[PDB]
């Protein structure tokens, strides 16, 4: 379509694909302890990120998963989190939908 690739909204960095969305919903609405609301889309796969630090289970929105902050590898924009250490699946990405731009391949 014109809606197959997700890029960083701020710089255009290639991040993910609609094909790589992971449900039983791809969309999750969550709050951090600073009360910031995020509309998170779960992806099986993403690229062009920089994962910062080591995983933490603190305040994890997803039972059994530890998170690392995922920046845009290009521009440093906070795009979401990489989740690991869980089961079925072991890992995935939670990306902030409004920080991405959807478009053609
Ligand atoms: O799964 C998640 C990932 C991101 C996180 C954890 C978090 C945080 C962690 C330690 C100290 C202060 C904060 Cl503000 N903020 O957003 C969250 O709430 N849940
Ligand atoms: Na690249
Ligand atoms: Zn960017």
């Amino acid at each position: 379509p014109g809606a197959s690739i997700f890029r960083c909204r701020q710089c255009g960095q290639t991040i993910s694909r609609r094909d790589w969305l992971l449900p039983g919903d791809h969309e999750h609405v969550v709050f951090n302890p600073a009360g910031m609301i995020f509309r998170v889309w779960c992806f099986s796969l993403a690229q062009g990120l920089r994962l910062i630090g080591a995983p933490s289970g603190e305040f994890s929105w997803f039972k059994g998963y530890d998170w690392t902050i995922a920046l845009c590898g290009q521009c440093g924009s906070h795009l979401g989190w990489h989740y690991e250490g869980g089961s079925q699946p072991q890992t995935f990405f939670g990306l902030i939908k409004d920080r991405l731009a959807e478009g053609p391949a």
